[PDB]
């Protein structure tokens, strides 16, 4: 009985998206208060980026070179600065459709929704977890750099992501709103891996805590192990390892279905070494780490926030 | 290289979401113009929707029985009207932030965002299809009905779908915004069944072919077959009939990949007599169908509209 995969409601970061144009070459800013915020990138043409040295190239552009545009409105930029790699315009005006808003820097694991824009227009919304290699399996075109990631706290939108790289083995990079990115990638065409992408265990265990508290549980076993057994099948099948932080974490989910958590490790690791052998669990054939613990609770009890 | 399903940016259906309650009791409304559209079930309690007749319960509720909150403020109800299984309540107040819009009557195989309200506030946006039986596979928990379903063309919002039920086999029912149920389906607490759920082909070839756009494509074998052909192993595993329409609808998927559209039918039809086998094809382990076509050309080339 049903468990959707669903972002948060964009409407508050909609009203935050700007064009953002140096060289008439353009993407997107974040319009917060009277700052905007974009990938440094915006100042590169090519070469430029497959060889950057991003303060000299800052050196003779200037305010006026900077073109925002809002809405169909211009805003005059008044000053601006890069913090790591991003870079601040200050603008002459207040976002006055500006929410409560935070800026924070997240962890592997962690699922938050990204509006996809381009040129200042958003035309999609959707969710993601961040990899632990640090890297985001996203739909980003042309255009699409400085589109943002956030989660919300009732009404208080957290943003944690800035896209500012697609990797040759296309997957997506960017930082967290101080410019800082996230892993060790850089803001240059050269050469950079991504490590390994573990599946996100404590993550896939909520999901399982999902399936059951709609009835889908045929892989409900009834073994059990510990947390050493199960972590020596995870290293195996390139599953984090799962601790007690985890283990509390889903205790919540354990109370309401009665289902203990290193039992349900002990059915996630029999479907690790059985496989699903043709059926499926709430509508997906492989195994699902792109909700949290805390995702499950806004959804399973049905019950958002307050 | 990367395609996620997401949903139509919901900030212009954020701004039309109230809360209706009678008989002190509390689902969502929509709001446009100086309208308030909602399911007919505002009036019932429990038996009611166990044996309703709503043209003899609603005898005796009045205007002022009809209490209206759209952000903090109470809106008056300045009259009513019954149209099928939707109340229409005629407010003294035009919502100054109704969008452009129209109501539509879609049609199973089409895709459509729903943003999952809960007593007048918004706390998910997702993708879903209109299954061939005229349910959809939702997340809505209590107090959601009168969630709506909606698309964009760019500034103009389509509303086609209003969540009205939840049946015992947990699939979701609901109605046009002219308040006519899609199938079958009665807002009653009775027996209805829904019929076969079969795939929507269509979607997913459009879906394949978003694959090779993007470079998944093991699946790409060299056999061609007719639609004759492919639509008998297309009965056998409860596929929709392909035809001449569909073939016609995936022509620029064909041009710019390569690939006529008959042998991508060859690939499907390998796949489905020979399962993944273990394999993916852009991260999902079994075939989406929750893509139209169009969805396809709004990303695949990750250029939306205009």
């Amino acid at each position: 009985s049903g468990f959707r995969k669903m972002a948060f409601p964009s409407g508050k970061v909609e009203g935050c998206m700007v064009q953002v144009t140096c060289g008439t070459t353009t993407l997107n800013g974040l319009w917060l208060d009277d700052v905007v915020y974009c990938p440094r990138h915006v100042i590169c043409t090519s070469e430029d980026m497959l060889n950057p040295n991003y303060e000299d190239l800052l050196i003779r552009k200037s305010n006026h070179n900077f073109l925002v545009q809002a809405g169909n409105v211009q805003l005059r930029v008044i000053g601006h600065s890069m913090q790591n790699c991003v870079l601040k315009l200050k603008v002459d005006t207040a976002n006055p459709k500006t929410p409560k808003y935070k800026f924070v820097r997240i962890q592997p694991g962690q699922t938050f929704s990204v509006l996809a824009c381009y040129n200042g227009s958003p035309s999609g919304v959707y969710q993601c977890a961040m990899r632990p290699n640090f890297t985001i399996k996203g739909s980003f075109l042309n255009g699409s750099c400085g589109s943002v990631g956030f989660n919300i706290d009732y009404d208080c939108v957290s943003f944690c992501y800035m896209h500012h790289m697609e990797l040759p083995t296309g997957v997506h990079a960017g930082t967290d709103l101080e410019g800082n990115f996230y892993g060790p990638f850089v803001d240059r065409q050269t050469a950079q891996a991504a490590g390994t992408d573990t599946t996100i265990t404590v993550n896939v265990l909520a999901w399982l805590y999902a399936a059951v508290i709609n009835g889908d549980r045929w892989f409900l076993n009834r073994f059990t192990t510990t947390l050493n057994d199960f972590n020596l099948v995870a290293m195996k099948y390139n599953y984090e390892p799962l601790t007690q932080d985890h283990v509390d974490i889903l205790g919540p989910l354990s109370a309401q279905t009665g289902i203990a958590v290193l039992d349900m490790c002990a059915s996630l690791k029999e479907l690790l070494q059985n496989g699903m052998n043709g059926r499926t669990i709430l509508g997906s054939a492989l195994l699902e780490d792109e909700f949290t613990p805390f995702d499950v609770v806004r959804q399973c009890s049905g019950v958002t926030f307050q």
